[PDB]
């Protein structure tokens, strides 16, 4: 029955959204150019240890406009797309909704191991089907997350050359570290890595490395352990690469903080027909780069085999393991609201039965072979948040304010027609800041946003979308972040103490980054026009639409002339239309400051705003409402000019501007 | 609803423009007659290294007018075309628009590559059998651009034969160089080329000339690297010429400016099924003329196979690459800028999967073997700049003038007849000059200077039209060039950074070279009418057409007699209105002054314009306005005779005077 | 819609082409008569080593005509069908199109070996089906190619008795050869055989000869090697013939050039229940002819067993192995264009599982028992090239010329109506000669030629045609030969340095040999009449048809009288038909030499051409065009005589002249 939603769904159906594969393909070979700290500049020589948690790899992107039929030269602006580079956070949470985490079927694994046991004349108890079903289900999720974390550590330590590196393994096993010193790759305030050299478990009778080992003997009882069992052919257990991979995972799991080493035990047990090779813990430098590369390759082979040869869920989990190191930064004052609310992945302890006799599918382009896995992982997350922003900002800007007299009056007290009546919330500042979860949970579950978010995600991903939708719904439904009134200043990574209060104390909780990036990527874009090419503005009507609550970002003429004209091109005067009592026209800004307009004056003397060229804050919600105003031009018919805009971003993809929208 | 537009479209339909094949046929095979520095005379013997960035081959072409009735004979003029031939310039930009650059389709590279990677690949990495992960982007552009640059080097060395020669390979690599000295060629103030001797990269395990190498065998591993992969049979990889071609391409890629080198890395790397042939790294005198030529041939075959055997876009990118070192030189003192804003080709770092087994086609005459490709590329560019000229001028001269204390809100003042309302801007001089992309873009979007461009380019090039069109539009959008108060003096390559000054402080921004060449080549030409044969001229009316906002060039009845005795032929008097009021008349020149005329007087001392002969500035706007004039005759007849003009130029194409145009009848 | 093609298809359907079996049957017992060198004559005593790479076994065939009602005696001509005899080339290339190489199904092999392993209580890992599918597919192609090469070596060394032979094995194992000397059977410039005595691999623990050996033990682990596994019953591993055959193949594989010994490794592993017999490398003369014959027989038995008992694909590959020694020579000046472009066979490395407990099908007439396998192999190739020529010359002679002013003018510049407009190509001589592949690739893929070539091949071969069609399309699509302007002189085998330029510099790229052979064999013949029996010529109309571009080879009267009349039987005069201005009739030869005919003269004084009796070059393209000419006879009605022609070739088959054609 809703017309607007039907129109949007029809348009989305007619113009399909860009498949994820293009976005993956267009980043596999991207060479970063800037590794400066977010705030300052790179010092002469790199430090010896990753300490300043402010570094960022900057994907520069430039936009400059021109006023056709004029001699004005607007300075070029800069779409600063920042990727956090040294900062640790957690993306694991044991809390799932029904579709959040699935159970990979053990259809092709049980028969093979059954036949193996029968062939080697091992006396087992009970048909393996029911014992598999009840004793040990099949959740290999964890072992991919650790792999992603390892790749992320490698990438981080690679980009930031710490002036005398050792190896992937020498900075990971903590050789020559004081009992209180932190690992080289992660040494700064509020890190998330256990400190000191990691300690190998004691050498027991039978060991295939850092995990237990059980061999199957002809005419001999066989009993499985309690964790996960990975049957392998004897040709592999004696391989160097396999054991090196196993050791690397073990090391990565004993470095994550102490308290998650007792909730997600890294339990595994290799089973085969060899003689227990025993653990051979590498001690001195003996894991050269080529050996580590082989280890990673064999490891990915085993992982892909465990996932029923899916390579899509595996890629998703491997990525979700990486954001723990690489995150996409915000581009607004009150940021860290969307990313902080969509990061968690529901998980279950690792257990079940596996079988690997030989690889079957040859993944051409795995994650770990990309030019820089961190960037590739971060960009996919950026896409997720972009779509989420698109769905959220479907019916307004969703403001939240801190008015002291909050109880005395209800909502819609201050926000005129601009903020859709129903999306403005307030809270008195006497109490602590509310929980963002409260607002977002109510936002997501409305039918209008649900029925569109589902379609968008399905178009982007496909058969594998439902996992992502369920997981994001869970995460947003489970977030502890508060809407703190402070500001971020957009020149840091973590909120600095003593920062000033927000603008008008009104946080806006849709924005995460400019929609021009979404347009370029070819993904769903919110109701903002794409500043792409030639435009034909008309300052009068354009300006009039602004004072009805519209976003200034949709007004090209004003932004172009913000300080080069508009003091000699347009005037503002009260409306004298009827014969009734004359009234002083007034307009209300965001903070409820009713502004009167008595004597007609040049526009620049009535309203002001900073000139960011043509990249202004999208949803700034400048003018809530205005009544009784007229706009007359005082230039001899040169207020309807044309402008040109060029956006040569380096992350443009095939579907340049073919993505859907709301206001084409 | 535009009579002019429909008339021009119908005309262009009537007389189709000459497709480029005639231009190529004409220009392909003549050697230059004489090459000299633009300003001065060539020395006795050429120096060691090309070091003055003015040498330009020129192409003489003259006009002689002839008629009886004048006092003395008219001296002839020399309309000659020049080619820069030494100076360097960038041509590659990262910006893009929809049609600016397209990705080819790997519909005939995937079958073979998959069937060759499925068999010869250790039987423990699993069977691939998906033919869907092999979908990397196909952008084999930069290879052609580098190929073009290499051809340009060869041609530039050949034309300006230096005193002590060196093998093209030796000059390119530059073994016997200094620490940071310029290459043997391209050694002057504006030169932009990585100095120093070229450095071979490294001594790795898997080498196959300059680029990386990966093999696919049982006792090995396979991992396709990230850049481009050129899958070839073991037969050719062990060949000789192919290795030399790879070395040559690498060599020319490392002479680009260091920053641009970093932007677009040479990421080629080959994969095959045989042992890696170690890099050879030729030095001292390994490569020689014939071996280089053979390598060029095989390289062209490779590139053609990479392009899906298109050969029309291949030639396009090759031309654009060779254009960084050859280009037409402007002819008007204005400063020659129309070219500077049309020279950019969008690009993206090379990538994709390529398979090469055979030829699949044979092209009778590829660009790289046509007797100095530089000249043919330059003229192939000129034949497009002229079309752009024709389309812009479709309305009027489109002047841009300078006035002090101009309103910094709008810059559109009406100048009078002969200058339509849209054009004719103005700008304060004492502030930095405008950007000159704030006018062209506004020009080429209107649906009158767009459809004409569309159909003209369509007729010139045919199916492969859009690409050129799209690309040129992009060039206009982002061009940093600016209008300047200086002159080229007609004997320079760049403005002498001194104090040349404009005669009228204005600039006409839509003229690049005389339309006579456009007529001769058969391409579209506008406005100015052609002058090659007998003509009936009526001074008494042609002059009238002049003072109401014309240009002298159309008025070949005046230039003939400009100072041959036009004086005692026609008088100008204010007006003889037999009724209301005897007011006086005046005219306004391109400057502001409005000096008036009161009584009958000979014309020679009321206007008194400079006499070049029968080749005057076509868009100079000699007079803007005039009201109240009569132009009485002062001799029975003697103002209704005949005139014959002969112009012979060496580039007369096949269909020379059978092209479309819309000049006044 | 095309009428000519429909007519040809209808005629082909109505008159089936000759089955290949007749051609095979009519050569099994052919005794060659001439073994002279191509150019000169046999020396008194044969040399001691095969050095002159010019020898050829000549299949003489004679044709002589007679002029009924005349006293003239035309000398008999000679259809010199030459078979190259000592020259090495390569017919292997790792490049395949989709249908080029198939994968023989292992349907009847896996179950037998499965049952064997189960019976002998060997502990194997994993069901053998999937391991066969992924670990090792079933491509036995190579092992047949080596067999063909071995047979070819035997035949070559047999025909050319080198004055003191040793044995098949003594000239193959290189006993008593200097470390730089070449093998006796192949010692000449640009050979293709590795030199010096071949070296046996070191004697390891278990060996069944020159290849690894693995025995299956009760209650003992069994792991397969990486190459091909050939399970055999124990009764055979201890046989002498089997091991001798294995040794012979090993020797033949280590003699092919060095660089193809690292791309096609001869990997094999015998598996059985015997005790490893160990390698017993024959060292001194100990392989007598009867022992070698038994070896060859048992070897063919094993091969046929490996090929799922097909004997057709096996025969094809065995033949394709032989052309590496025996090839069919050209019969024109600019030859070595068709054969050089249709020789390659797409291949994959040898691997998979096999099983041979006992032969099942008794091939009555294998290749190696023919009178001379080389000749039989060469003739089948000759048939392939003959059909290919037939399809190519379906719409003209396909000329290629070297005109200096090639760029200035387009094609069809010189070739009048004779050369079908669309089949003439030119290239300036400044650049090197073009690649023949470019022209042939475009020729083959036209629908008109494809739809006829497919039918012809299917009729000739049958169910096994698609392999041959796909393989020839691949080969022609992959050829490195250039159209070199030089000439061959038809009295050599390899182009001699310093040979003179071609006639008019115009190579014709359809001809490989006279079509009379194709007619005799009963295979598809191009648009040339078969000179078989009584003919009723009419010199006037016949001559007129010539000057419209037709082929002189279709004009019997002219050829018969080329030098015995035509100076007193027919005159040429300009046509004075209308009242318009008289014009000098002219005709244009191949090289664009416009020839004027002003005053009527005897024919022999206006045009000339060499007299080859009645065997003239078929597609010589004598007269491109002529306009304004008349032909009047000056003999009292004896210009319409009859002629008789007799063609008693020794390779006539059952379908003497029943094959299809174009101009019956």
């Amino acid at each position: 029955s809703n017309p607007r939603l039907t129109k949007v769904l029809d348009e989305m159906s007619k113009k399909p959204c860009v498949n994820i594969n293009e976005i993956r393909k267009m980043i596999r070979n991207f060479q970063p150019q800037f590794i400066q700290p977010r705030n300052g500049n790179r010092p002469n020589a790199q430090p010896r240890t990753v300490d300043s948690f402010e570094w960022v790899v900057r994907i520069q992107s430039t936009v400059e406009t021109q006023l056709l039929g004029a001699t004005n030269t607007v300075p070029q602006q800069t779409l600063n797309l920042d990727i956090s580079f040294t900062d640790d956070s957690t993306t694991i949470t044991p809390a799932s909704i029904p579709g959040s985490i699935s159970m990979l079927d053990n259809s092709r694994h049980i028969p093979a191991i059954q036949s193996m046991i029968q062939n080697f004349k091992a006396r087992y108890l009970g048909s393996l089907q029911d014992t598999a079903q009840l004793q040990s289900p099949q959740y290999p999720q964890l072992l991919a997350y650790l792999f992603g974390q390892l790749i992320a550590i490698k990438d981080r330590l690679d980009l930031f050359r710490p002036s005398n590196p050792l190896s992937l393994a020498d900075a990971l096993f903590g050789f020559t570290l004081a009992q209180n010193a932190r690992p080289r790759y992660d040494d700064h305030r509020h890190a998330k890595a256990c400190q000191g050299p990691l300690v190998i478990p004691a050498a027991t009778n039978s060991d295939c490395g850092p995990c237990g080992f059980v061999q199957i003997n002809a005419n001999q009882g066989l009993t499985l352990p309690l964790g996960a069992c990975l049957f392998v052919n004897p040709e592999t257990v004696n391989d160097q690469s396999f054991q090196d991979f196993l050791w690397l995972i073990f090391a990565t799991h004993h470095r994550m903080p102490n308290q998650m080493q007792n909730n997600w035990p890294f339990s595994l047990n290799i089973v085969s027909t060899c003689a227990a090779p025993g653990r051979q813990a590498p001690h001195a430098g003996e894991l050269t780069d080529e050996r580590v590369r082989l280890a990673l390759d064999t490891g990915h082979r085993i992982l892909l085999s465990m996932f029923n040869d899916d390579e899509e869920t595996l890629r998703y989990y491997q990525r979700k393991g990486i954001e723990t190191m690489f995150r996409p930064c915000c581009f607004y004052t009150e940021g860290g609201l969307l990313r902080k609310a969509t990061r968690y992945v529901s998980m279950v302890p690792l257990n079940g039965l596996y079988y690997y006799n030989g690889a079957t599918s040859y993944v051409v382009s795995p994650i770990h072979t990309d030019a820089h896995p961190g960037i590739t992982a971060a960009i996919e997350s950026f896409v997720d948040i972009m779509v989420l922003q698109a769905v959220f900002s479907f019916s307004g800007p969703k403001v939240v304010a801190a008015k002291v007299n909050a109880s005395q009056i209800d909502a819609a007290m201050v926000f005129g027609p601009a903020v859709a009546e129903g999306d403005g919330f307030v809270y008195d500042p006497l109490r602590p800041a509310p929980p963002l979860s409260a607002f977002y949970t109510e936002f997501i579950h409305r039918p209008a946003e649900q029925r569109i978010f589902q379609m968008a995600m399905s178009q982007i991903y496909g058969s594998h979308a439902p996992l992502i939708i369920a997981n994001v719904i869970n995460s947003i439904h489970n977030c502890k972040t508060k809407i703190v009134n402070n500001k971020l200043r957009a020149t840091f990574v973590r909120r600095p103490p003593g920062a000033p209060h927000l603008k008008a104390d009104t946080a806006i909780i849709n924005r995460f980054h400019d929609p021009e990036l979404a347009y370029a990527l070819g993904i769903l874009a919110d109701g903002i026009a794409p500043l792409d090419g030639s435009h034909e503005y008309n300052v009068l009507d354009e300006l009039d639409y602004l004072f009805n609550g519209g976003d200034i970002r949709n007004c090209f003429g004003l932004n172009a002339l913000n300080t080069r004209g508009l003091g000699q091109i347009v005037h503002i005067r009260p409306k004298r239309e009827p014969g009734k009592r004359p009234r002083r026209g007034f307009y209300t800004t965001l903070d409820g400051q009713v502004h009167p307009v008595t004597q007609d004056a040049p526009l620049d003397e009535i309203y002001h705003w900073r000139d960011h060229g043509n990249l202004t804050r999208p949803y700034s919600c400048h003018i809530l409402d205005s009544q009784g105003l007229e706009f007359a031009d005082v230039s001899n018919g040169r207020s309807r000019g044309k402008i040109l805009v060029v956006v040569n971003s380096p992350l443009k993809t095939c579907a340049a501007y073919q993505g859907p929208s709301f206001a084409p």
